[PDB]
């Protein structure tokens, strides 16, 4: 009882974004997700701490899920902020964990290990090909989609048919992750050491050095590359609509819908906007408020995604090289929407 | 002599279009240009012949230019009509070739090779992206722009400054080649096997299978795609003007300008035209007759381009898709033309 | 018996490098390769003589091969010492040449003429763009690759399959030529007039004057450029591996492999080395002695290239400016190798 | 036909041993066996790969046989070189499969799944007892014996009674596998991590640390263990004879007899041979050619197996600590051979 109280607080203190969205879910269901996020957010803390030697991570991370069956475990001064607190007093998480139906214990435990090894694979190398790019997103987000999806089926709140093919689920995750990777470009490169996720298979066509876009002189090629990334992201939209339209439970829907609409809105702002190369673009608090409101039932949300896909395509001219590819990606997306409208 | 006289006889037989504009040329330039054409024409035959195995082409095409240095070489059973004769009696071409100035020879030999190798590149891969489309047009037409431009400087008829930047020279070719690719859609997609040049990046918004455009049922989409192709072509117009505006010699100008005015005329007739998918759209012999008549100096050729670009723009409503796309490209062309009137 | 015997005598004294490797081929094929070299070396003698006006070379070279069928042709007052003897008594060369199979002759003559006009092209212009750098290397090296390959097929020692795509054969030559061009920087620049083969497109990013690299003051940037040159060279390794992997005959293999491993070993020494800007970096005699011994079969030569490539990568830190560009180029190389291990 | 081509090409690059023996087979049957191998070879890749997490294999391998009907499935980061190229381009394999006979398909899918699950079992534990040894060989070899046998009956080539008892079919597979495990002892133990297959129940009687065999100090006790392994494989011989005798179709027999005579030949060499603890014992490439030539019909192959089984015993004395055990296991095989003469 006392433990769950720590989780929801440490949560609300770790991700103000997620914390609000999760409130759309039902209590029992919500709890599982809450712990699930914390389990991953804990793993993400060890991976991110750059003051920790690599071989260490490659050694611990893999078997981080094993500490889920040990209510005595915890980690010392690893990470900073509230994150460092989650590890030092991780005990509370493992507690609430053992009080979850064995059904949820498996999903969380499995997804954890899988994501654990995934991160380790990329601690050795960087993102080169489109394949790499997609694999990374799968490891840090795709699997989350897989996880959440399984929990929906495990709770009976969602038809068992939903777990049959977890492809669209992966798309749900990849979309959000890619949207961020694109949006947080500048920040990623301003850190020391500089983090780069944009696959060379793409940015190389527009430059020899990715730090060149940091300059206002290479803007032309920069923005162009930006649209190249945006396009790559739109490929998932059609599948996002499919996954959303296949949800029956209104509680689960809103929880899965909002994050997607937020991304589309953000993706429409970053698309063909040089501002992405020096500042962090964000959607007005009013827009995100509107999004939260109407994203309660399939129809309203679909017409919202409709607007943002048209708002995105409206931000381009007839003299942009990506003109044709973008329009096609937009049409397909809309197609999928009308398909369910 | 007897060889050179054959070149002209075969030229007038194979090409009833080019052979007419080449007479605007002069006697060494015309001979060189005549030989240069026959060389590329012989190359195109072997490459476009589908009965010929691919591996062969990839082994013989890259060295096709070497034959220019061997007056005994020829080809027996290849191509239809006069084309077969051109290869069977290629001796004459090489015979005459050897009597040209090393300057002219180097241009022809060099360009022939570069083109041959470029062709070999697209023999084992489809034209997927817009970039692919531009590269192809560069290999088979853009390079002809370079060649001729180099022949001008070589002959001393044009200022050496011209060959400094061959970018616009490439635009001259791409404009012609694309216009033909757009105009000869039906003829190409009907051959066996069907020849496609329209880049997927563009036609995939309107259709899954390109053959669908032959069916009147998909006329609506066919026309939209068609207009997307035209917009893609209008991009080169401004540069076409710049190149023609940079020519000083009368002969060279007319020879370079006529084909361009012819293209802009054909383009203004195929644009938003639904007949391009079931017949070959041509200009009246009167329209072209006039073109050959007035395209002898900048000023006249300019107000003709202006006229045709206007006719082209006056063939669309505010209601339909590419309105904005086109009107923008039309203004750029005109604006570029006025900048010289 | 006197003519062919003269060929080797001159060969051994003009090329102390090639003259060694060539002894790996069987007599018949070896004699052909011997003439092929002497012809190219003679062609190289004219182009290299700087005490001879340009318009002279531009007239003679293009029609050099024609002298192959003339048992009395020769040239005097060209080349230093021995090289001069070659041209002075070029009679023997053509005599022994007039006894080589019609197959070989057509190859030597073919490549000769192609290379000749290629040199003439770069006698009036400089190596400005990367395309120029690649084309130049193709004219002086790439062609040697094509040529040698054709001789292998002609001799019947290699399957005719080998000459179906000389793209990698070109990569072979470029890798050697590029390596030497990089290693022999100081040597070439100190000559009067200063010889520069490093493309502006690459070094213009690090300096205004290329002579600045001779001064210890600009040492830093000089090294960065050196690494970019090496990076530009590593692009061919994966292809070099493919070519050697497609060889079946022992003699042909060693003869083709040895020079390659030598280049790689040399490249691993010059990479990120400042000494390159003031002396000739050589590999130990024992190092080459080893290469000659083990480079007799694929697998053996592969692990060497493997060791040398890793040593090259081990000669740097993540701090280095090109680290990433190289890191991925290194993996790309090792991958092709493992692909055959 | 475009996919089946990819198969044979990849097979020759992977199995240079099997690749030849499979050509013996007849057209129709030939294709089936080709796929069947590439299916098990693809599966074998995921297993052999050590860098892959253990939980990945257990979640994937068991469901591998299902990807056969999914004509667009493939894998990327798996296996080194050519084997990696198979999983990545596994498309052709799944297509060439979808075209095979319904009967042929069911069998390949069956053996695959079964074998896959057996591998997952031995992926989480070592080989301790002889039973473990035999069961392991059953999964990676004995099952193939069943597979092929079920393919001979399916094709109709062989009697339908040939599939009632697959015991001998298992012995066929084990004999080959055990002959390799014993022969490749060194090559396996010299990898990181060290691969050990010899059952503890057999080597413990001669050593405490199996690695000791790599040192000449324990050579004497290494040879005894080796001879214990041979006596362990001779058991299957009498059974291998019955199976080969049950065959009737020429093509099927040759394809089944060659590998067996090869194993026995290899066994006669590695028996009581101490060179097994530092190198790879191969059969003279001349002897293997003989085996290939004469193993086309039962009679010839019986006298060869005869010779090799006598060559095995013609290497020991009555003093050896195994004499008795071997001597009789030989006569047990020798008689079983003459029982068909
Ligand atoms: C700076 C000048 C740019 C040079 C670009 C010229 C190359 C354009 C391709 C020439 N072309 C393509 C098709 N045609 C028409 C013909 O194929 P052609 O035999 O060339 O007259 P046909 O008369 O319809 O048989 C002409
Ligand atoms: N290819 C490029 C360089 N080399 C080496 C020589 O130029 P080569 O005589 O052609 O072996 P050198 O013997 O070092 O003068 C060969």
């Amino acid at each position: 009882d006392e433990d769950l109280r720590f989780c929801y607080d440490i949560l609300q203190a770790v991700s103000r974004s997620f914390a609000v969205v999760i409130m759309e879910l039902d209590e029992e269901m919500r709890d599982a997700v809450c712990i699930f996020y914390l389990v991953l957010r804990a793993l993400d803390t060890v991976e991110d701490d750059m003051s920790i030697p690599v071989e260490f991570k490659l050694r611990e991370l893999p078997k981080f899920h094993e500490h889920l069956h040990d209510t005595t475990w915890c980690m010392s001064g690893v990470g900073v902020g509230r994150e460092r607190e989650l590890l030092e007093r991780y005990t509370h998480v493992t507690r609430a964990y053992s009080r979850l139906g064995k059904a949820y214990q498996d999903v969380i435990s499995g997804i954890c290990e899988r994501m654990a090894n995934g991160m380790c694979d990329f601690l050795t190398r960087k993102v080169e090909t489109k394949a790499d790019y997609d694999l990374y997103c799968h490891y840090v987000a795709g699997l989350v989609g897989h996880g959440l999806t399984l929990l929906y089926v495990s709770s009976g709140l969602e038809d068992v048919r939903l777990a049959d093919d977890l492809t669209n689920a992966n798309h749900m995750g990849l979309f959000l992750q890619k949207t961020n990777i694109i949006r947080d470009f500048y920040e990623d490169i301003c850190e020391v050491p500089p983090r780069v996720f944009w696959p060379r298979e793409i940015w190389e066509k527009y430059t020899d050095d990715l730090h060149a876009f940091k300059d206002e002189l290479h803007e032309a090629k920069a923005v162009e590359c930006l649209n190249a990334m945006v396009a790559d992201a739109l490929v998932h939209v059609p599948h996002v609509v499919e996954y959303l339209a296949s949800l029956r439970d209104p509680s689960v829907f809103t929880f899965s819908a909002i994050p997607q609409v937020m991304a589309m809105a953000t993706l429409s702002l970053v698309f063909n906007n040089k501002d992405v190369f020096h500042t962090k673009v964000k959607t007005t608090r009013g827009a995100t408020a509107r999004i939260f409101h109407y994203s309660t039932e399939l129809q309203a949300t679909l017409q919202m995604l409709k607007t943002y896909t048209l708002r995105l395509a409206a931000r381009m001219n007839a003299q942009d090289a990506c003109y044709d590819r973008i329009e096609h990606l937009v049409n397909d997306a809309i197609r999928a929407m009308e398909s369910h409208q």
